[PDB]
């Protein structure tokens, strides 16, 4: 009880192994989420959105390390199912609460509910979002903020800072055109924590920029989350240094930088000290042009307003000269050093490789992303956990199910995700923080690659980097994780369009121990409701063909 005195995690600290030890708080944080169909004018232009409780971003789930969180999700829409995923939450022996349509549950139909219950067995910053088709990017997402230890001190916690791309047509409206094109999706603008201005065709300014206020001398924590559909950002604040203290849910040895490159699904916790002359400073979220197509890359900005700065007055500050805003990169392996030091014990690991390609299918054609040789093609109404309940020793996986088996308790898997294309992708794994062993450009060399096993970066989302066409294209990333968590775990590109097109596989982990978590009633109650919806509403039927809005299932 000498550690972290007068905190909810008294008896534990920054050195506690949070994979093995959790504070007991006895506390349950209970949330009620209505998923609603509405409109909003987040940058001053009205359009349809799907929201949690009428808010964008959705309300923050806030808890202390070791709490239990209970989220009652009710579907108040007409024409979508829903499922809510808690990104980066380990869900240890709790796979059926992971919120993945077609894996861990059927979708929740309109007028039905699902109660997610999970343990805060990590601390730091993340987010929840729909894991049903493109719905997260219609606005169904919000923060997860779990208080706990930190690797540097500060005075004020500003909470979540979401980074989003945005357009005035919806992602669902765009989807058919995306499917039928070899060009990446184009977005018109972006939002910082759900706000921006917009310049109209007649040069009027509508909307309002994100703004935050600093007291000179004070230190502020910002919890950055990239929730964009198809944009890799560099975040910066003119004239201010940023001290990075965590990557995803893993506290790291702090380091200071002038910008944070942040991929879709990733989080970084930063501390900013108000040590500049009192003034207004631009906060910038800049799409990286190699892998983002945005009409307004230089106008996704907010305002840092010091007390002492002019009111009603935009910044005139200059961007940090950190180089170009072209490549889509992570912090390097040597920059991200987990504070809790753990080695990747990959002796005796199972080795796998999943290639990434983009291929035409059918007569239109539709251009689909494939991972490990197949575009994922699975079933909302027949989720993987139903298949294994019906047949506990099932071995007859279809190619289109994209299965990677990890049957042996605690045995490591080393997975190489590779591509020949000049296109990078943020790779996210459910149910695990993976160990990031390598990340590179060009061809993967099985002889020459060095794997970092000595306290490598550890997180839940990392880029498969790729070279530009002039440098030959292609790239790879290599991850390691032990089979410490029975369940069916999605591994996929965190670009929504890509995952829905097929860029996803499923890790079937310790299949013989699904009894540790599985509830037939929790599965079938929702599946039965979903079937009743599908009878009366065409949106209840999954489009799985090649002349319409193909849905991979996730
Ligand atoms: C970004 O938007 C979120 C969601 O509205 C804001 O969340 C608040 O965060 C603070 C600090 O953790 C909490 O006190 C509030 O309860 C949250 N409100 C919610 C979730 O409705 C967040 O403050 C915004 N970020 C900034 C920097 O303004
Ligand atoms: C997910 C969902 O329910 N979306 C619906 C949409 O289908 C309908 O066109 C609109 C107008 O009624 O309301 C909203
Ligand atoms: C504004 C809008 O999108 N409205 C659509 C409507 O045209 C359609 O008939 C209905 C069912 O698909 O969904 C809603
Ligand atoms: C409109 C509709 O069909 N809804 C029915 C309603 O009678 C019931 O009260 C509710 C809660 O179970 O869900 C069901
Ligand atoms: C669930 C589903 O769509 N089943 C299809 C069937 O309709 C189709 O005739 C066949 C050949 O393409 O492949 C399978
Ligand atoms: C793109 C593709 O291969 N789609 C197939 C579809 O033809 C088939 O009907 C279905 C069977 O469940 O699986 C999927
Ligand atoms: O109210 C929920 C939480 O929101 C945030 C801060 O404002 C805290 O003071 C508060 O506990
Ligand atoms: O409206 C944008 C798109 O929406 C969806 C389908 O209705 C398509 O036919 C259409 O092109
Ligand atoms: O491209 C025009 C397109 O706009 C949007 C919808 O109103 C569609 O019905 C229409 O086809
Ligand atoms: O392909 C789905 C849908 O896309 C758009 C239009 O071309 C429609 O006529 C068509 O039905
Ligand atoms: O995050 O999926
Ligand atoms: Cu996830
Ligand atoms: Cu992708
Ligand atoms: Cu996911």
């Amino acid at each position: 009880s000498s550690q972290s005195p007068n905190t909810p995690w008294q008896g534990y600290d920054i050195n506690t192994n949070y994979y093995e030890t959790i504070p007991q708080t006895n506390v349950v944080r209970e949330y009620w989420f209505d998923i609603v169909n509405t409109t909003a004018a987040l940058d001053g232009v009205e359009r349809p959105v799907l929201l949690v409780n009428g808010q964008f971003p959705g309300p923050t789930i806030e808890a202390n390390w070791g709490d239990t969180v209970k989220v009652h999700v009710t579907n108040r829409m007409e024409n979508n199912g829903t499922a809510i995923h808690f990104h980066g939450i380990r869900q240890l022996y709790n796979n059926q609460m992971d919120g993945v349509a077609a894996l861990t549950q059927c979708p929740v139909p309109p007028n039905s509910s699902y109660t997610y219950v999970w343990r805060a067995e990590e601390y730091g910053s993340s987010w929840y979002h729909s894991h049903f088709s493109l719905q997260a990017w219609e606005g169904v997402f919000g923060g997860i903020l779990i208080h706990g230890p930190s690797t540097a001190e500060y005075d004020h916690d500003l909470g979540m800072v979401f980074l989003n791309d945005w357009s005035h047509q919806t992602v669902d409206e765009m989807y058919q055109s995306v499917l039928e094109s070899q060009n990446p999706p184009h977005f018109q603008t972006g939002l910082i924590n759900g706000s921006n201005i917009w310049v109209t065709a007649d040069n009027q300014t509508v909307g309002r920029r994100f703004q935050t206020e600093f007291v000179p001398g004070q230190r502020y924590r910002l919890r950055l989350v990239n929730a964009a559909m198809d944009t890799h950002f560099r975040f910066s604040i003119d004239n201010h240094d940023l001290t990075v203290i965590a990557s995803d849910f893993v506290p790291i040895v702090p380091f200071t930088t002038n910008n944070v490159p942040i991929g879709m699904g990733q989080r970084y916790d930063i501390i900013v000290t108000a040590n500049q002359a009192p003034d207004n400073y631009w906060i910038r979220a800049i799409p990286q042009s190699f892998c983002s197509d945005n009409a307004n890359s230089d106008n996704i900005k907010g305002v840092l307003h010091y007390e002492g700065a002019a009111d009603n007055s935009d910044p005139t500050s200059t961007k940090w000269d950190y180089g170009d805003d072209i490549q889509c990169l992570d912090f390097s392996l040597d920059e991200l050093v987990p504070w809790l030091a753990l080695d990747a014990d990959i002796g005796g690991a199972q080795m796998a490789e999943s290639d990434v390609d983009f291929t035409p299918f059918g007569d239109v054609p539709l251009y689909l992303w494939t991972m490990g040789g197949n575009a994922l093609n699975i079933s909302w109404k027949d989720p993987t956990l139903q298949q294994t309940f019906e047949d506990p020793d099932k071995m007859d996986w279809k190619a289109s199910q994209g299965v990677i088996e990890a049957a042996i308790p605690n045995k490591w898997t080393v997975l190489v995700v590779q591509t020949d294309l000049p296109v990078p992708h943020p790779i996210h794994l459910h149910g695990h923080d993976f160990y990031l062993l390598a990340q590179g450009f060009g061809q993967f060399n099985p002889q020459n690659v060095t794997l970092k096993t000595h306290n490598p970066p550890r997180r839940d989302t990392a880029l498969m980097t790729a070279a530009t066409p002039e440098n030959g294209g292609g790239g790879y990333m290599v991850i390691g994780f032990p089979a410490d968590n029975p369940g069916v775990w999605l591994i996929h590109c965190h670009i929504g369009f890509h995952a829905t097109e097929g860029f996803a596989q499923q890790i079937v982990e310790r299949q013989s121990e699904f009894n540790t978590f599985f509830s037939e009633d929790l599965l079938e109650n929702t599946c039965d409701a979903w079937d009743e919806y599908a009878k009366v509403n065409p949106y209840g039927h999954q489009y799985r063909a090649l002349a319409g809005p193909y849905e991979s299932g996730i």
